[PDB]
């Protein structure tokens, strides 16, 4: 089984630099690409970095270019965050993820398969496609439908498949696949959760809802760089009321 964990948060000033570490094990780490996403302390989860296996293509998100550098050590399965002129947005969780490829008959698709635990970062006192989900928050009866939406700014489709995914949270968990290419069951994943829709418009359904579904749920698009996500919708469960004979 594959594990990621990651190292070297703290509290620091602002202005100052810090280094972050991930070991990675249970698989080939060489073969794969990588990326650092962070979540803030209002939930909201953002790509930070990308790189190759070989460190030959790198991506990093607008809000930190020049000031944070992604690099690896492929002999020693490691991975790391280099961090300068540290300000206050950039307080959060940060987790490592793994580009993992899912073969299939037209093309291999590659997702954020495996995450980390996380490590946690607080400094102290002093045309990206744009992906709109609703609602915020609901509360669903025993057995009955969670039903979530997300419109995409432009659309999301490569000449016949649409690059959404789906992830579901729980708290002290990093984010779980639970669908990809818009409606393709994640392996594992339950058919009580589907998904639907193409070009702008997408959508989530669980039914019949159970007691562990209790979760935030996100949507995210892998068709352009930068990986962008929604703003999250929390799932709270309904008790009904108990029969009679």
């Amino acid at each position: 089984e594959v594990k990621l964990v990651e190292s070297g948060g703290g509290l620091v000033k602002p202005g100052g630099s810090l280094k972050l570490s991930c070991a990675a094990s249970g698989f080939t780490f060489s073969r794969f690409g990588m990326h650092w996403v962070r979540q803030t302390p209002e939930k909201r989860l953002e790509w930070v970095a990308y790189i190759s296996s070989g460190s030959s293509t790198i991506y990093y998100a607008d809000t930190v270019k020049g000031r944070f550098t992604i690099s690896r050590d492929n002999a020693k399965n490691t991975l790391y965050l280099q961090m300068s002129s540290l300000r206050s947005e950039d307080t959060a969780i940060y987790y490592c993820a793994r580009s993992g490829g899912i073969e299939r008959y037209d093309g291999t698709y590659y997702v954020m398969d495996y995450w980390g635990q996380g490590t946690t970062l607080t400094v102290s006192s002093g045309s990206d496609i744009v992906l709109t989900q609703s609602p915020a928050s609901l509360t669903v009866s025993l057995g009955q439908r969670a039903t979530i939406s997300c419109r995409a700014s432009e659309s999301v489709d490569y000449y016949g498949k649409s690059f959404m995914n789906w992830y579901q949270q729980k708290p002290g968990q990093p984010p779980k696949l639970l669908i990809y290419a818009a409606s393709n069951q994640g392996s594992g994943i339950p058919a009580r959760f589907s998904g639907s829709g193409s070009g702008t418009d997408f959508t989530l359904n669980i039914h019949p809802v159970e007691e562990e579904d209790a979760a935030t749920y996100y949507c995210q698009q892998s068709k352009e760089v930068p990986w962008t996500f929604g703003a999250g919708t929390k799932l709270e469960i309904k008790r009904a009321a108990a029969k009679g004979e």
